[PDB]
C-alpha cells in the first residue's frame, strides 16, 4: 500500500552535452543520428547529382565556388561548421545506444556511418568552395583513379549511404537517468 | 546493459575508453600547436620541417602520413571507440571538455595536413589565404591559439572517469 521510503542515490551529472557540459543541453544521440542521416542524403545526392551532370552540388544550388573560403555564403560556412561540430559530438552526444537485451547494423553503426558522411560532405564542400571542383572530381584528382574506374564504386557508396539512411538500426537509446 | 560505444559502435568492449581518447587529444594539442610554432619561426609547414613531400596528390603521398591521418579523423569523431564516461565530481575545463578540445585540434591538424600535401602550404599560409587576414594580423591570434593549446594539453581538468 504504501511505499517504503527510498534511500536516495547519488545522481550522477554526465558529461555528454553541448561542448561536454553536464547541464543537460545539447543534442541526444537520436538527434545527432537524425542529423547523420540527412548529411548521408545529402552527400549522396551530392555525388549521384555530380555523376550525371558533371558539375559539383554547390554549383547546381547557385552558389560561387572556385573563391576563398571567407567569400563564400556565410550559411554555408554554417552549415559546414554545424556539420563538422556534431560530426565529433560537440553540439552534444547525450544518452546511450544500447544492445536489445535478449544481423544488420546496430543504431551506434548507423551514427557512425552518420559521422563518416558528415566527414566527407564537410571535406567536399569545403573543396569545393575553394578549387571549383566538386566531390567526384576532387576523388578522381586525388585518387589519381580515372573517372570511368571510380564512377561505379561511387554509386556503390551513394546506395550504402542511401539504405543506411533509412534503416532504423537495432538497439534502443537509453536516457542517462 | 551493453553500451554500444566501442569501435564503430560495437558493444563487445573493444576499442578506446574516453580517457585513451582524451590522452590522445592531449598529443594532439601540442602537436599541432607545435606545427603551428614551427612555421611560425622556419616559415616553413610542419611537413616540409620534416622534409616530407608536397604540392601533391593524396595517393602519392607517404603512407604513414595518410595513416596517421585517418587516425586523426577516425578518433575525432569517435570511432575508434568512445567507452566509458566523464562525470561531475561529487578554468572550471572538466575532462569532457577537454576531449573536445582535443578532438578539435585533431581536426584542424589532420585539415592543415591534408592542405599542406595538396598545395605545398602549411597551416599559417592556408591560414592567410583563406581568411585574406595578412601573416603579420593573423600570426599573435594563432600565437594566442598556441598557448591555449600548450595550457590545455597539460590541464587534467576536472570530474572523473566511470567505466
Ligand atoms: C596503410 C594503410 C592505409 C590506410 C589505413 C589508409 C586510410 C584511408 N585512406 Mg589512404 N592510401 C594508402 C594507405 C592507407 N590509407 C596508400 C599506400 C595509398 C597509395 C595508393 C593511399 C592512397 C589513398 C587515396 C588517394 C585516398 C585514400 C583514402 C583513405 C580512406 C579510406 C579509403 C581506403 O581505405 O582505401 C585505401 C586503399 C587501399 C587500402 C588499397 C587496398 C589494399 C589491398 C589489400 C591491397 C592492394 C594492393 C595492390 C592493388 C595489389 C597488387 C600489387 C601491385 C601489382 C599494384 C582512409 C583515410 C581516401 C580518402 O581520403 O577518404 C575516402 C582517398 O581518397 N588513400
Ligand atoms: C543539417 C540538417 C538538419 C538541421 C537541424 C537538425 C535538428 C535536429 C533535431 O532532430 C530531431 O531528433 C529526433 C530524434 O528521433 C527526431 O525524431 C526528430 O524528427 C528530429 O527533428
Ligand atoms: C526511429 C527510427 C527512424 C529512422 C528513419 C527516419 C527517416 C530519416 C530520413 O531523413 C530524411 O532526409 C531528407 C534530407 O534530404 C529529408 O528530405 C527528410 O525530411 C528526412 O526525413
Ligand atoms: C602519435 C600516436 C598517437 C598517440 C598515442 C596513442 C596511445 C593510446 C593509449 O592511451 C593511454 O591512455 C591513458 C589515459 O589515462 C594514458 O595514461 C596512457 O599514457 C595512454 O597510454
Ligand atoms: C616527428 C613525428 C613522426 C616521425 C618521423 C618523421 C618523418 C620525417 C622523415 O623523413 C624521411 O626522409 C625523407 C625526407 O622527408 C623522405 O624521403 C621520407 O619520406 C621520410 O620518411
Ligand atoms: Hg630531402
Amino acid at each position: 500500500a504504501k511505499a517504503p521510503k527510498k534511500v536516495e542515490k547519488p545522481k550522477l551529472k554526465v558529461e555528454d552535452g553541448l561542448f561536454g557540459t553536464s547541464g543537460g543541453i545539447g543534442f541526444t544521440k537520436e538527434n545527432e543520428l537524425f542529423v547523420g542521416r540527412v548529411a548521408m542524403i545529402g552527400f549522396a545526392a551530392s555525388l549521384l547529382g555530380e555523376g550525371i551532370t558533371g558539375k559539383g552540388i554547390l554549383s547546381q544550388l547557385n552558389l560561387e565556388t572556385g573563391i576563398p573560403i571567407y567569400e563564400a555564403e556565410p550559411l554555408l560556412l554554417f552549415f559546414i561548421l554545424f556539420t563538422l561540430l556534431g560530426a565529433i559530438g560537440a553540439l552534444g552526444d547525450r544518452g546511450r545506444f544500447v544492445d536489445e537485451p535478449t544481423f544488420g547494423f546496430t543504431k551506434s553503426n548507423e551514427l557512425f556511418v552518420g559521422r563518416l558522411a558528415q566527414l566527407g560532405f564537410a571535406f567536399s564542400l569545403i573543396g569545393e568552395i575553394i578549387t571549383g571542383k566538386g566531390a567526384l572530381a576532387q576523388l578522381n584528382i586525388e585518387t589519381g583513379v580515372p573517372i570511368n574506374e571510380i564512377e561505379p564504386l561511387v554509386l556503390l557508396n551513394v546506395v550504402f549511404f542511401f539504405i543506411a539512411a533509412i534503416n532504423p538500426g537495432t538497439g534502443k537509446f537509453i536516457t542517462d537517468d
